[PDB]
């Protein structure tokens, strides 16, 4: 696992936006041969979707030929209200860049037939073949997109009933009543996501700081699933300061040493 | 991992009936197509054969194309010895429904050549291609089938040596003398049963009450070798009472809320 | 997972060498079908290389037909240096048999595309297929080959940055001066090993009684990556007295049972 | 020890206001022998002053001869700056009741002699030989004043520097502003809390959850020093619904029956 | 902590009452200072309450100048019932020593004022100076004496309400019917206990492994609060084989050199 | 607890022998009111020795009126024999100072009677009042003196048996033979250790590191008996960097800026 400490979210944003252009501009990608990018929403990503669109807008990459495929959706919220993660990925990143329409891909909380919108999701991930990168954050219980503690580490994308805990933490968005915070989730699995090639998990903030413990030095156990990247062969984590509080002093040591170079952009 | 937490015995017994019941239904087997059911012996099944018996005799299931293996047989115990788990079986389950002769499957204990015997089960699971179903009880040590602590998370069906404990544990069978009861088995594996399409565990008592805190709330290990169904993308556990002591209040509270539907039966 | 309860280092070198002919012989490679045989180096190994050398000798085994794979090498060490795994596996070994010079495979930690290297040292196991027994040690640490902590359980063969703790404990073969330790190596991956057929872990010493305890009651996580071989079907340990110290007396009770017989060679 | 599971921190309050007045009145103070009460500020203690506010109006409870000593005080604070614990207790509490100002007893932060200050303070208890009843509140990282993980189990009043953490917590009353915290405060000590005749610590909120099951069910260490309340032969906690949600079924299954009639008064 | 590991109960016994007779003995009550002897009921001292008859009876031992003081007794319980812990002491030992009455002190479960029984019971021992051995068992949970989980480590002689598991463990006692044991019962604290000039805890049983290894090995904490004797300058846990499971090798091996002359005794 | 994170070796010396002059000089002994100090011998406190030595010879402290009480002394060792603790302290401390031989306590482990010579040793302790300041280093295993694991957390001077991991460690200075180094020693115990009004531990290299987590962030227990320094009101850990690696980040964050200042004097 490759773990980049960094000190501020803005660092966090930058390190992880240069990360996704890299890796398109080697790849090279075709109409008939796109870069498949997964993505999160939530407070985490955001410095990364910001410096994404200025690297857009600055001509260093192009999204016309990336397909996107989101994590999870909230059930039976409006598409149309502003927390809604189809709202939240077209304001803060998909009005800004050039990605044909056609090339995005989003799972309808409001489908009225909940496993075939989940069944179809997984066919059209098949149908590219692979996502290249998922870009992820964690949530405080340690969940990787709304697999909830207890969430299978071979689960498929699926519904999945949100922990109270989770609702506090995301009455941010709905101002601060939880019994607005819509009770259920349409998420990607934990195999769906060890199935891409690479992973990338953004840590921020104090709050997150036993979730990457967990990650980190626990073991694998589906209550913490941001476990399950001990198995992926290719996982990144890239942490600011505070969220690095409850790891050993040894094993920040090691990676400091490691990613001295990758991480002095300066 | 969907666990279902009930009150009593009698509980858990209909409310795994009915969902075998629901799940052959569901499948419509024919001759060509049977539906391939995995069982277990001991006391934990009892209530749930009683159940599956009755609603048998009430015109609700037939498994006239239901093909069943059996988990484990202890090695060397004579076929007709009353506790040999053929005469559990037949005495319990087998004589009462309408199953062929030819769809029952079981375990030789007293195969001359144990390798071979193992192998050629293991061909015979291959030739239907798989279990549906695959329903199981839990060791006080956290054993799956005889799947020890230490025995591979990737083990397939074979010989092990039984751990005092599981004998002494089972002495209550063969009129509590630990000596009489085998010190081998024969049993499916720990990645014999990853390989059922759905793993349904019964855990009753608070003797099993430390083994279901291991499968919910601990990591993947193969001491508890019940931790693999953390690994499986379809594995539901079906508590009493006495079995949730263990287990944090928050735990026992999401599962209550999640299943509060389908366990109001009444 | 086997676990082989021996006394002394002696014993244990004469057990794993006495399996590893077994396995050979039972085999029976012919040029069309050679052995495959993963190999150490350290101090763990040496009284295994003695008895193999001494019942080849003897004429009890031959190694014409056998390929090797070694698991880890120095990068940047010079091949001649006597502390390269290069010359510590002819010192030890190749020198006393008949193993044919295009039988050997040894990863060149002085190659100018290191990328390049391990992926063609990965294409030529995949060439034959498998590695039929991969003998390993385990580190004071955990790691299994140089897949240090937190070294994903599904790598393949890579470089790797060597821990401070590995460099000091290596540093005893380069004159106790931790700055001679080079701080890189070229390692098979937690996946390559898992791939091998049978994989033989020797631990010797009170040095390594915390490691074997995470291998064997410890839970799968990438800090100890010889937990891994929970997850493997064939692996075994072969322990010698001090290295058992930190295991439940009902571990080491349960499997001085189980190998009694298959340890009285006398 | 006793640990009291109700829902609210409504519940709470009348709970431990009604305990206050109960003791006071069963001792009877008069000018020669006073109650002592030691107190706590910040979030928990409100609904407990303000149900003892209720209580002494309608002339259930007098402070005439209830003497009180405070847990804390922030170093280099003003005393008239409204976060000062001196405004705090005044503001909420002193202001309301009877109690003269000659038995107020509060740290000084301010003090010439910081030294002098803290021996001054223990040695105006030991004048009135016992504190008959402590209340308090826990931190999140289990800090019970501000005795911070690693302060010794043993310590007495003395300067402290708080953790970041703290400071963080207590960010709310300075406009969220880190910066605007005190660094130092001055602190009874473990030992001068365990040598109180009894002590009641309220527990509120999700946030409190790690450090409640910390104290009951984790063992005893100075880095949740909240646990010293095992060594305690007199220690309460009075919980509200979302702090237990750590605990084990069975911890607040054997509490919520020893309480049942304790806690139905309503 | 001394620990004697033995293989049998009759060896404990043995062990234990010859260790009750050389204390007595090297004592030499009179009956001015006379012998002060705490003791426990339940199936652990039946091997030591025998052993100490028949040494009596052979004339090594007289109790005419020893004062005992029993641990517990059941509240509502009549004084004759046959399991009232009274009923169990003169039928297994007072009927066969020579014990003045006089020197018997029991807990009256069936007092008009329980406050004032259990205040008079620690006056009782205060007034005899010192217990000089207190003989205790301990529960499957880590209960010594009655002081149930969380009870506290400085507690001192009160009633307490017994947990479900305890009353499920001595239900054998009344005819397995849980129903049948009392719920509250009065006991010496954990405090007193500590009090005593040396303890001696018989411990037999698999059942026994988990709190045996709570006391060797955990930490001092009031779930097991068998953890307490890690306080205590003077004190002795006597095991057989099966009680022993759950340490650590080196833990076994530690003692068993230790005692190994002092157990050679036979 | 203070934990002073310096360093090197050299270092820690320094700002141990520093403390301890600051100690005696701000004491004034005088031949009625002497300072009492307790010492250790081993590898941990050879900087320290060397730079007290310096500062004595400076003219900056005089032990004319210190008088001081060593931890241990092995049992069977003849006085002069060049490793018993005699002769290391008169070596490496004493012959290099003014202290009078009328000042020196040493066990003497060669009395005729052990026992009279332990008791001896603690009112030895006991008429001049109190021990000022106590100096120890930490054992591989956490033993603080050689109270080894489970020793009482209030044990007094005794003879101990060695546990056979500090005989291997101790080895090194009886030319690294096993056999060499005593089996039993007379040491004061963790009581006499915890009567001492400060106690500063020395811990220096990374074979201390896992016995510094257990003092710092570990519970107590007496199988790490230098975990008792949690319940001490001035305790001292003096730590060099590689003793540190296995802290979490945050408690070594804590401990640097408390103690930045202090550490600054260089």
């Amino acid at each position: 696992m490759r773990l980049i400490p960094l000190t501020t979210a803005e660092q966090v944003g930058k390190w992880a936006a240069r990360h996704i252009v890299n890796r398109i501009n080697a790849f090279k990608p075709t109409a008939d041969r796109p870069f498949v990018l997964g993505l999160p929403t939530g407070g985490t990503p955001m410095t990364t979707y910001k410096a994404l669109v200025e690297m857009h807008k600055a001509g260093q990459v192009s999204f016309k030929h990336v397909v996107t495929f989101n994590m999870d959706e909230y059930v039976g919220l409006p598409k149309e209200h502003p927390e809604s993660y189809y709202s939240f990925m077209h304001r803060n990143f998909f009005d800004h860049v050039d990605i044909p329409a056609e090339n995005i891909n989003l799972l309808n909380g409001n489908a009225p037939d909940i496993d075939a919108e989940c069944r179809q999701y997984e066919e059209k991930i098949r149908s590219y073949g692979k996502i290249h990168l998922f870009m992820g954050g964690v949530g405080n219980d340690g969940h990787i997109a709304f697999n909830e503690p207890a969430s299978s580490l071979a689960s498929r994308t699926r519904i999945k009933t949100l922990t109270h805990d989770t609702r506090v933490a995301n009455s941010r968005f709905f101002d601060n009543d939880v019994n607005q915070v819509p009770k259920y989730a349409l998420t990607v699995g934990v195999g769906t996501l060890l199935d891409a090639e690479e992973v990338m998990i953004l840590v921020l903030g104090s709050q997150k700081a036993l979730a990457l413990q967990a990650a980190v030095e626990g073991c694998v156990n589906h209550m913490w699933t941001i476990s399950c990247l001990q198995l992926h062969p290719k996982a990144i984590m890239v942490c600011d300061e505070p969220s690095t509080m409850e790891l050993k002093v040894k094993t920040l040591r090691y990676f400091n040493e490691l990613e001295a170079e990758n991480i002095k952009g300066l």
